[PDB]
């Protein structure tokens, strides 16, 4: 009789990420609207 | 009688995401809407 | 009796992306609206 | 009597992905809508 | 008396994919819809 419902619209049960990043690089101009582990 | 149900909209039980950027370069211009782990 | 239900719109058991960028260029001009891992 | 369904629109049990770019070149212009791993 | 069903728009159970790209040229211009693993 019982019921077992679960919903997610995202799971992960493990998520891993590297990331890296260097830049040399002048005059970089830029407009971002949510920004993780970047370099501009 | 039981009902179980999973409902995902996206699941990953495991993702592994691996990034590396250089970039060497002048006068970049960018308009990202969304970025992660990234060089502009 | 029982029912078991299990939709995904999106699932993977196991995902690995690894990415490597490298950019010398000047003067890259881009808009993106997602970006991951990623030299403009 | 029990039912089981899975439905996945994609599945992947496993999924690898390598990507390496290096690019050299001047003034490249790019508009992308989804950039994953690339470099413009 | 159980009924199993499995549907997958799309299943990979093992999928790789290997990228290599290097672009020496100049004044590349391109729209993307989607990108992975590109070089513009």
């Amino acid at each position: 009789d019982a019921e077992f419902r679960h919903d997610s619209g995202y799971e992960v049960h493990h998520q891993k990420l590297v990331f890296f990043a260097e830049d040399v690089g002048s005059n970089k101009g830029a407009i971002i609207g949510l920004m993780v582990g970047g370099v501009v």
